[PDB]
C-alpha cells in the first residue's frame, strides 16, 4: 500500500540518524539528530505527514512509538502504527563533506535519483496514480 | 514549468523561517533556522533537491544566493538561479504548540493537505505528468 512508511534509527560517528522509507517505492528522507527520543521522532513524523499522504508506520523497534509525545503526534496527523544501502553511499561521499549531515543529504540525494525510473520518481507516481 | 521553486526568509518571535514554494501547485515546505545564512541556505537546498526534481530556484532577496556555499549546493545538486497565508494558520495553531517549529510544521500540514485536489496532491500529479 502506498501509505506505508518504515521509521528507523541507526548510528554512525556517535550521532543518530533517523531514517524513512517508503516501502512501495524504495523512496527515503533521512535527518541527524542528537540522539533517539520521542520528540525527534515525533517532529519528524509531523513533517513526513505534512509532505506526503503517510496513512500507517513500521518500525523495527516497537518501543520507539511508546512515548505519549509520539502517540499525540501520530494522533494529530492521522497516522496508525536500507541502513546499510545508505550507510554504504554515506561512506562513498563522506570525504566530500564536512558535516555528517550534508553527507546524509548527499547520499539520500544519490540514492533517490538512481536508475535501476529512480526511486524519487516511483514515489511520486504511485502516489498520483492512488489519488 | 514543474521544477521552479520559490524560496524566501520570513521573521516570527526572533527566529527565521526558511520558505520554500513549488510554484506550479501552491506546495510549501518550510523550516525554522536560528538566522538567515548561506550554511542554511545551502543544507535545506540539499533537503529540497533530495525529494523533488529541482530544476530552478528564485528568491525575493538576490543576495541570498551570493555566498559560495549556496552556489556550490546548487552546482552539486544541478540547480540553476505565502508568507501571509503561511503565517495566518500559526497564528489559529500557535496555542496548540510550545515551540514554534512545531506550529510551523503544523501550519505546513494544514496549508498543503486543504482542498479548494490539495496543494499536496497538486505537487504529485504535476510532478508524476512530468516524468
Ligand atoms: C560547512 C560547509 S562549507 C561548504 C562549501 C563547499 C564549497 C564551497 C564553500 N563552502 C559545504 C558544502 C556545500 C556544497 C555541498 C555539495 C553540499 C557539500 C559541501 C559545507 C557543508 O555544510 C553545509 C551544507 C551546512 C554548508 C559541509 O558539511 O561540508
Ligand atoms: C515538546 C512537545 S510535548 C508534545 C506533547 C503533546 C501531547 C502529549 C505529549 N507531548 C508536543 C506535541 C506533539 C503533538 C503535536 C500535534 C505535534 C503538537 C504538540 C510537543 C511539541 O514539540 C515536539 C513536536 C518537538 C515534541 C511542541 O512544540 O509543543
Ligand atoms: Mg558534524
Ligand atoms: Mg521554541
Amino acid at each position: 500500500s502506498p501509505g506505508i512508511w518504515q521509521l528507523d534509527c541507526t548510528h554512525l560517528e556517535g550521532k543518530v540518524i533517523l531514517v524513512a522509507v517508503h516501502v512501495a517505492s524504495g523512496y527515503i528522507e533521512a535527518e541527524v539528530i542528537p540522539a533517539e527520543t520521542g520528540q525527534e521522532t515525533a517532529y519528524f513524523l509531523l513533517k513526513l505527514a505534512g509532505r506526503w499522504p503517510v496513512k500507517t508506520v513500521h518500525t523495527d523497534n516497537g518501543s520507539n512509538f511508546t512515548s505519549t509525545t509520539v502517540k499525540a503526534a501520530c494522533w494529530w496527523a492521522g497516522i496508525k502504527q536500507m541502513n546499510k544501502e545508505l550507510k554504504k553511499i554515506i561512506g562513498q561521499v563522506r570525504d566530500q563533506a564536512e558535516h555528517l549531515k550534508t553527507a546524509v543529504q548527499m547520499a539520500v540525494f544519490i540514492h533517490n535519483k538512481k536508475r535501476k525510473y529512480s526511486a524519487g520518481e516511483r514515489i511520486v507516481d504511485i502516489i498520483a496514480t492512488d489519488i
